[PDB]
């Protein structure tokens, strides 16, 4: 029942620039009941309120966390939304094939989750080996999804997880029109953000694959911001005249 849905990416999007995570959470502080406001991160949810100490992120109404392969409530953990990912899911069959690839190397273990398996990329490799990867694990059969970002970062997510299923998912929850929503992002974990019908927002400082992609599907409801990180939202917003 809200004027604005607002869905952000945090690093180099809403983090990254001090002074405009500051003036754009002064900003937003003064009609706090007028917008709903999310946090779409490729990191876990703990890994997400430690940055929310460290830069003072302000609280959100929902966290969008680990791709969207999980979403936070004020309540809690969605099992539904958990469920709903679960289905027809083989993590371990999709993780086997992964590992088998030389270019890859497993993250960190506290960088997985039931639907989340994550690898880094060689420095030195041939990104090409994800278009493999990619193939190679659709012709599973199993709904799998690839995420690639930042050159290295490597997600294996069910293909109705990812920032843009998690917002859609959202916005049916709160009963929010696309016209009334406002994604930002900056790397290839946002691609799914904009492939959404919502309104967005490309910062600045935006990843080279965003850009990519931007060049080939960007449509007109998305916005190339001036300004980077923080600002550029701050930009979007004055754009798409919301919060009018
Ligand atoms: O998703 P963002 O909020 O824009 O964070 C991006 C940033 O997060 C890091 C820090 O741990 O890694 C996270 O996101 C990637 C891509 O979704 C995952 O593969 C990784 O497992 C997750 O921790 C960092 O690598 C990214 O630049």
């Amino acid at each position: 029942m809200r004027q604005l849905l607002l869905i952000s990416d945090l690093d180099n999007t809403w983090v990254g620039d001090q002074q405009a995570l500051e003036h754009l959470q002064e900003y937003l502080g003064d009609r706090r009941g007028n917008f709903y406001l999310a946090y779409a991160t490729g990191r876990s949810y703990h890994s997400a309120r430690e940055l929310q100490k460290q830069v003072g992120l302000m609280e959100p109404d929902y966290w969008l966390t680990a791709v969207g392969s999980e979403i936070y409530h004020p309540e809690g953990l969605d099992q539904h939304w958990a469920d709903y990912l679960s289905e027809h899911w083989q993590r371990d069959i999709l993780q086997a094939i992964a590992d088998g690839f030389e270019a890859l190397k497993p993250q960190s273990p506290l960088e997985q989750n039931p639907w989340k398996i994550s690898y880094h990329l060689d420095p030195q490799a041939c990104p090409t080996v994800i278009d493999q990867l990619t193939e190679m694990l659709k012709e599973t059969g199993i709904p799998v999804q690839v995420i690639f970002s930042s050159g290295k970062d490597v997600d294996l997510l069910p293909q109705r997880s990812n920032k843009g299923n998690a917002t859609q998912y959202l916005q049916q929850h709160l009963a929010m029109e696309p016209s009334q929503t406002l994604v930002c992002g900056d790397s290839g974990n946002d691609i799914g953000l904009f492939e959404t019908s919502a309104r967005g927002v490309i910062v600045r400082n935006a990843q080279p694959e965003l850009l990519h992609w931007y060049d080939q599907w960007g449509d007109s409801r998305h916005y190339r911001a001036q300004s980077s990180h923080a600002g550029a939202i701050l930009e979007a917003i004055a754009h798409f005249d919301f919060l009018s």
